[PDB]
């Protein structure tokens, strides 16, 4: 019934990097264009804009909507955004898929979009402060990567992961350079290419077209890595090199019931079979996934064996191996062309970042069953279940 | 199909009064407990939470995953926030509603929570400034009222609507009065008791207890309202006492379906009939509510006259009498205890407000239908029909 | 040689009172313009300006200069500030003095001015900050009452003194009291009023005319006193009964030779006859007092017993208690009319402020020498000797 | 009577350039110690420690005395800060002669530092911002570089003394490119050598010794000078480039009287005969020079004529040839090794920083007579005359 027409993502810029003074609205809008002309579909027959962004502190109402006017949706169609922090990206999808299964709307776009980059400080200052210092807040760190129960940074949250499921540093250092390898690899070979939709970078002293991933380090040695400190815990084991990165991108897709597509002659990148959502401790944060996915194949009616390929976010190392170790699938058909470690994560836009690699992967393979799956801070997971045509 | 089986709204304070100190999840928890209390509902039994919420920089990763666990909903359920602004509270009904309609979800708590109270200054300043100032900005004022495509304040917009339906200044007073009178009269009599749940605001020289809407004012004049001068046009129409104000408050609803509801021999307020959700100018978004409520009426297989019962937000005294001039509805039964003008505005909270007090009516003088609609920034509506069973 | 023809000082306001918005060179005009008017001197006869003052961020290029050009002093003139911290006041007509003794100048204006009030919140912010919250440093804190050294409150220097020097909470306690009953017994009956030149706030809704020391408590109890909580140690001694405020105010003194004050038939206020300056370690900066004021006495030919007058800046009551048992001299004679703990502490006017009240005080009762003297943040002391004519 | 004994100066460091982050106090330090190394004086004997500094907010209490005593002037001696602008720095050394000619002082340290770059933004907070946005206000800017009365950049009294003087764009252009090239040409033959003491930048990653001025530019060419647009009025005539810049920097002299020295076997650098300070016009501040120096030479006894060497800054290349024509010294002996245009302004340093190059070169040629003379913001002027030993 419902499937994903077509799809886009721009490319994932490094913090403070190519993307670092574009507002992630622009980077959507340009997503949002490339998604309607993938799949031949005129902005003005969209109904609805759903974008997944987790820190748009000072970018002005919706982000959303200014999104999907700039892109040309017209000021007749809706557009909102949602958060649900690191799965808000994929999120959105579904929820854009039950806006259509509940005959609410025909054609929907969404994805997730983040600035990092260009999330502002802040402070509450209204009461005025009469005397002393006083903080002024990164809304990065506070609002999209401490977790609000603990107090910690997610990076503590994984270190809780590894002494659990006692995963070495030089098993979270391995998976990391593997994951540079592919995604070194993947890029080499054109297979970024199809899912990146160029991004232009508006300058004054000239114009800088960005399409290739940044973040992606060429070369990266395994001595490199052992010789990083850890990052949150002084004694601990997650570094720079084995945690995803702090990035800036956006990330979508066009979706319509499979009808429909099939009336405008559209040969569509996949079957939304199902998603799922579940909550975990938010000390063990990283291992959302498990279940997310188990339920998802649940809905689906699939067995885990059946997936022929799996994107699962590597938010960092150490949750990444807990959660392929747990369900067990084959290494192999798990970030194929490499994860965040190497590509960044772009909060609110991964989950749709993520949906896109697999997409254009399980095309351009054949692949017929796919499962994208991310962690989200606070204790959550989210999946979703992609059948080919 | 789905029902609300019941329903709670914090009392709404004024800016900077009763919940200056308060972040919008401390009242979220309230709110989402109360309801569980009032159906009979364990916490335990949530599937997800879904708060719109427009402000939440500096409240720290997703305050709605932080209101749910707060209010005692296990880690095993998930929680997320979505914003549509002034529809976002709303909107998050009709979303948890599909959450259940699709089989993703057997029970979930929506509406919204806001903090226009605590909403933060900020700056980008990651580039640095090499020299020269700098302005810190409102998060209130550029993320939640002001246009992000003409760059005017909302009070602007409805200074549009109000040129252009030639609403002049005595005919928005005369509206105001009348929404605090009708507000004035209803706390008088006790008619907001049963959606108000009390909330603590927790002190150190001592604790309070905040049951009331502060922000009505008692006695309000016509002389007082006509000697105030236009907040947004400097020879304009709109002022502080025919606009709605700056508030915090939350509000919710327990869904679930008609069946459950009846497993457990709970007396739902009433059933979604539809909704709906339309664009328009953002020049004029206070015209939101037409399409949408229409739209809605439509989805239900209702017409204008069908209603017994209607809230139609507040916004801006200019745009109320503009919504109801064109959809026509028998003024009567539009507001009847007040509206935002007098009870206040707290963004992400304010649709699920009025469908709390709508709720409450209905069952209070026995009506079978209702409608709820609010116009939202950059030119939308959002409008929802209920039938009492 | 030189004498002080005049001087007048302005009220002390309290922290964020009067003086809330008031910038420090407006206090500086009036006092500049008092100091002339009560010479007969006009100021184009005024050669420079000279005033400490310890926070003058955010008031623009040199507000001595601003102050003079208010004060009608002529663009030929010269103006500058300068900051020896709490001695800057004093400093500065020890240095206007030293204009006119090596003949570079016949008439200056010389004294101090601040604003703690008006100190601003600032952050250094030209390289940016790539991530991670900031502090908004506050100005009066950091740059007026923090030592530099050892990075603690100068409240933390006096605890240094209490503890070296054995005075109990009930000494100190006893001190400030008596320092409150003479300060408001001098201000009853009409002690302050040739001093104090009336202020005037301009304000919109009416100006206010400021001629009273607002800090001054009436009816200081020592019950009161007694059941303070340690404000910088928490099982310390200091408190803020016990120490001096965070006030603002300007005062002056209008300098000449004596032989020149002769030609125009002033009656001069006095003679300076010496002045010392010397240093101190910073963590008992609050002795500072005991070798300048020995200096002094040593230049002036003085035995501390010569004194009829002596005016030792309240800075706290720990220090004030640890100078007068040091220094021997009869504690009647000091601070007769009370001192800062009662009347406030404008840092870089209190050493002009208290010069004033020893002027004007030695005059009234007929005391032919006198003695001021202040403690200094960082370890030093300044003080000056005056003989009537 | 009163000599400089010796004399010292960092290299001046571009804004945000090579002590982007080092506090002013560092480099005054350094400074302190090399004056003391420089004539066989040690840090035990120093009396007073006088720095003129414009812009010290957030560096903590009174940098003067940090300043002295990082480089070991005992706790027993005192130190302060003075602000006259643009000629703290001379006005210092002035100040510093004052103590000993009125014998309150035998050796003094006397100069200025400022460090430009590490100049805050800041905002006066505590009464409270109830909403909107508000300015955080660069301090360099406002407290360094605006005039007090007429609200506009230093730059704009430099345009008016352009049009009332008729210089046109050409003719300050060539005064900034020979600026560049003296100084170039002096920078490549080692005359700055003498005069600086190489500072360390404390490193992590590596210290870094910087002993050249770094500002300076090689081969600077009237056709990129030509080419550059107005800074300060869109069609005027002072440009980035006959503009001084925005710099970092100390510098300081060793005094001391005549007697002392021929006690010691010093052989000085320097007979300090006169100093003079006198106001002008505000809107001409730039003039400031022309009466100061005719005063301190009629103090001096001396005709302009008889002057060998001149140290006139270069606030701008407008008003110093404004100053050169008036006075009408040959240009041949004026600034000989370049000014500020090129070797760079931090202000409250600058005036010692000139006397320092003043000196040694009198020194390396064999002047006897020289001056060193400098602008200041607000109207002003400050001069003194030297004459070799
Ligand atoms: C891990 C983290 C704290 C690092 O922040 P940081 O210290 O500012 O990061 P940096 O990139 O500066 O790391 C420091 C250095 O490590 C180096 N480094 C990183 N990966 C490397 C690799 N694979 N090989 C070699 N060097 C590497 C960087 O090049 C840099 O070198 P430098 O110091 O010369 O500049 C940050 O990336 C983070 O919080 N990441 C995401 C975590 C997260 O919770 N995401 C949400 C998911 S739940
Ligand atoms: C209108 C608005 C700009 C007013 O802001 P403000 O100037 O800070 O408001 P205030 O409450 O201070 O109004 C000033 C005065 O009006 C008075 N006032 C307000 N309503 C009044 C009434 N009905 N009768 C008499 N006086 C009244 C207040 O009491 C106050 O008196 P004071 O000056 O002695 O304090 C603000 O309410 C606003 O932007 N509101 C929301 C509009 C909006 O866009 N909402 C989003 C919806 S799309
Ligand atoms: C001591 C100091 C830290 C107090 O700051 P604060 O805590 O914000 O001060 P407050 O005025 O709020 O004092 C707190 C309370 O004590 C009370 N208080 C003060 N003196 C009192 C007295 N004599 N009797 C009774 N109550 C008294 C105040 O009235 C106030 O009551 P509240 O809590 O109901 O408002 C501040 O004054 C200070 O730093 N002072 C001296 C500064 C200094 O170092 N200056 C340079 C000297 S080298
Ligand atoms: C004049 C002023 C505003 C320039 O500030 P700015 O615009 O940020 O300065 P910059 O140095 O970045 O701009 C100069 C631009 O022209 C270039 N430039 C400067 N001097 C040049 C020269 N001599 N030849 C060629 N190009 C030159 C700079 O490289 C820069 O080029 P870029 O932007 O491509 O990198 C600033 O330096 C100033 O305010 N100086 C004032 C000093 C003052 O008032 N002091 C107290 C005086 S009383």
């Amino acid at each position: 019934s419902i499937v994903i027409a077509s799809a886009a993502r721009t490319a994932v810029g490094s913090f403070n990097g190519a993307f670092a003074n574009t507002p992630a609205h622009e980077l959507g809008a340009t997503v949002i264009s490339a998604v309607l002309e993938r799949a031949g579909v005129a902005a003005g027959e969209v109904n609805e804009v759903i974008l997944g962004q987790v820190l748009p502190a000072g970018e002005g109402q919706n982000p959303a909507r200014q999104a999907a006017m700039k892109a040309g949706v017209p000021q007749e169609a809706t557009a909102w955004g949602m958060n649900q922090l690191c799965g808000s990206g994929l999120r959105a999808v579904a929820l854009g898929m039950q806006q259509i299964a509940t005959g609410d709307a025909s054609i929907i776009v969404a994805g997730g979009m983040e600035s990092m980059s260009m999330a502002p400080h802040c402070a509450h200052l209204r009461g005025g402060v009469k005397m002393g210092d006083f903080k002024m807040i990164d809304t990065m760190i506070k609002d999209g990567l401490t977790d609000a129960f603990y107090g910690y940074h997610m990076g503590t949250t994984a270190e809780n992961v590894a002494k659990q499921w006692q995963l070495s540093r030089d098993e979270q250092d391995a998976f990391a350079v593997a994951s540079q390898n592919k995604a070194e690899a993947a890029q080499k070979d054109g297979r970024f290419k199809d899912e990146i939709v160029p991004f232009i970078v508006k300058g004054r002293k000239g114009d800088i077209t960005v399409d290739a991933d940044e973040y992606i380090r060429h070369g990266a040695t395994l001595d490199s890595m052992a010789k990083l400190r850890p990052a949150f815990d002084k004694e601990g084991t997650v570094t720079a090199g084995n945690a995803s990165g702090l990035n800036d991108g956006a990330a979508a897709a066009l979706l319509m019931s499979e009808a429909e597509a099939s009336r405008r002659g559209i040969q569509p990148l996949g079957r939304i079979v199902s998603w799922a959502t579940v909550g975990v401790d938010p000390k063990v944060m990283g291992t959302g996934p498990i279940p997310a996915s188990r339920k998802a194949l649940e809905r689906a009616g699939w067995k885990i064996g059946d997936l022929d390929l799996v994107e699962a976010n590597e938010a960092f190392a150490a949750q990444a191996c807990a959660v392929n170790k747990d369900l067990g699938w084959d290494p192999s058909i798990v970030n194929v062309n490499g994860g965040a470690i190497a590509i960044g994560h772009p909060i609110g836009a991964s989950g749709a970042r993520i949906l896109n690699t697999l997409l254009f992967e399980m095309k351009r393979r054949g692949a017929r069953k796919g499962l994208a799956t991310l962690c989200i801070g606070g204790g959550m997971g989210v999946a979703m279940c992609i059948e080919s045509l």
